[PDB]
């Protein structure tokens, strides 16, 4: 079957949380779903490990086919609510920050486009949401 | 990553479409997601192949972990809207029908519980829907 990728979208003052990798590109916390873990458990653990943050998985923004949306992977964008924490040294990422969608840092487009981040912001602002899929 | 399973929920007069397998058990059309196909393309093709029906993928009912909900699989329940067609001979299923949730036939519980079918009915009746996940 297609490989599962999970991405967490965390907002504070409508600014999105992004993590920076060794190559200097920025992306939503996430990655390939651990075989023995569910989508929700996987995003929450990845946010803790990559951004030092405690979050609660809240809403499925979108389930998207990488080939149709990014430069065989099914990508699950999960809107998460911040509980707390702070960035800590780790083997996966080197920095994190809250970024305005009008002034984004260089993105790892294969992981998340500006369009997908804008979709996540719209999901965070909506009382009702229709999960997108293709 | 976990294997992806897609299930299509099709309603007519609030009765759900179920397909019967060689073992005499009934389930929603679906199966493991083809590696080169998206979730949507995969459910639509599986409905055509298993039930002889043309449907349009509409809504993500739920993305559920098999281990937490059924007797390492991530299950995607998709609400589909019927376009037309009729049951035809095939190598996967032997019959199909619309069943009332108050009088269901014997189910392949590993594929779909009565609870998951009831969840799909609730999604078909709701103008707004919050996609469930765990």
């Amino acid at each position: 079957t297609p490989k599962l990728d999970t991405r967490a979208a965390i907002f504070q003052e409508d600014k999105i949380l992004l993590v920076q990798e060794n190559d200097g590109l920025w992306s939503l916390p996430g990655g390939w779903c651990d075989v023995d873990q569910s989508v929700k458990d996987n995003v929450v653990k990845e946010v803790k490990e990559e951004a030092g943050l405690d979050v609660e998985a809240q809403r499925v923004v979108a389930i998207l086919d990488k080939h149709k949306n990014n430069p065989r992977v099914t990508k699950v964008f999960i809107l998460c609510r911040l509980l707390g924490g702070e960035f800590q040294p780790n083997s996966e990422t080197v920095a994190s920050g809250f970024f305005s969608l009008d002034d984004l840092p260089p993105l790892y487009l294969g992981k998340n486009t500006a369009e997908q981040l804008a979709l996540c912001l719209e999901a965070s602002r909506s009382e009702h949401w229709e999960t997108r899929f293709d």
